[PDB]
């Protein structure tokens, strides 16, 4: 049931609907789909509980949209939709010379159409695989906070290794610290965020709060 609009929904009115959703709206098809699969997401990333998985994704919606989920970018490979900026290398069948994501079985992996990448519960419920994807592969060398950190270099640049410690800074620690704003100051449910550079957001040892 990952669907959020109707299927037939044109491409037009898919992006413009998700335009139109308020931050509260988005924040609760990211809590749908991590209550949906916690248990994966807490097997590969070891996150303390839903509270803060949630609030990791929130602050991956923030560095990646500014929770503006019709936000689109990108070409090819790094052509990328939703709140999450779920690229088109996240689905099945996108294009054959994408590296292939055969390693989240807990994860329907939906097939690149249409509605597929521009439906905004399909991209959020993608995006989530996506990650994982990564943070699975990091997984095999990397404890603790290095999962979910590296597993997000993954996700933006498609390797988990090899960017640059100041990209690392800018990329992953900043989605690690916009989470933990929204967990600190309760805004989990409400229709507030914050964005990449705020000054007020907390940057000091910015994955502790999530194991
Ligand atoms: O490269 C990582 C991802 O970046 C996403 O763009 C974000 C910019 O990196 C980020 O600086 C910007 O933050 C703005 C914010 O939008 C604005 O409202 C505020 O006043 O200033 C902030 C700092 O300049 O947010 C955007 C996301 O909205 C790309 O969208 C994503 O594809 C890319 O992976
Ligand atoms: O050399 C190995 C294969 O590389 C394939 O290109 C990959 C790029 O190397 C990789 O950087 C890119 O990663 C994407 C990422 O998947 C996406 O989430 C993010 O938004 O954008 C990144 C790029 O900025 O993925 C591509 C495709 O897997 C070549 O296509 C392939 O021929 C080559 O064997
Ligand atoms: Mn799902």
């Amino acid at each position: 049931n990952d669907g959020y609009f109707p299927p037939g929904t044109s491409k037009h009115e898919l992006i413009a609907r998700a335009s139109s959703l308020k931050v509260s709206e988005v924040k609760a098809i990211i809590k749908k789909q991590v209550d949906e699969h916690w248990d994966v997401i807490r097997d590969v990333c070891g996150f303390k509980n839903k509270e803060v998985a949630y609030a990791f994704f929130f602050g991956m919606a923030t560095r990646e949209s500014t929770f503006r989920a019709a936000t689109e970018t990108g070409s090819g490979a790094s052509h990328a939709f939703g709140p999450l900026q779920t690229a088109e290398t996240a689905y099945a069948n996108a294009n054959p010379n994408y590296m292939p994501e055969h390693n989240v079985p807990e994860m329907h992996q939906y097939d690149f159409t249409e509605y597929n990448f521009y439906d905004v519960g399909i991209s959020v419920h993608m995006g989530i695989r996506h990650f994982l994807h990564f943070a699975r592969l990091a997984k095999e060398k990397y404890s603790g906070r290095d999962i979910a950190r590296h597993g997000l270099m993954g996700y933006n640049t498609g390797w988990i290794d090899g960017a640059d410690e100041s990209w690392i800074v800018r990329y992953a620690d900043e989605t690690a610290a916009l989470g933990a704003w929204y967990l600190r100051n309760n805004h989990m449910s409400d229709d507030e965020f914050t964005w990449d550079t705020d000054p007020r957001v907390d940057r000091s040892n910015p994955w502790e709060i999530y194991y």
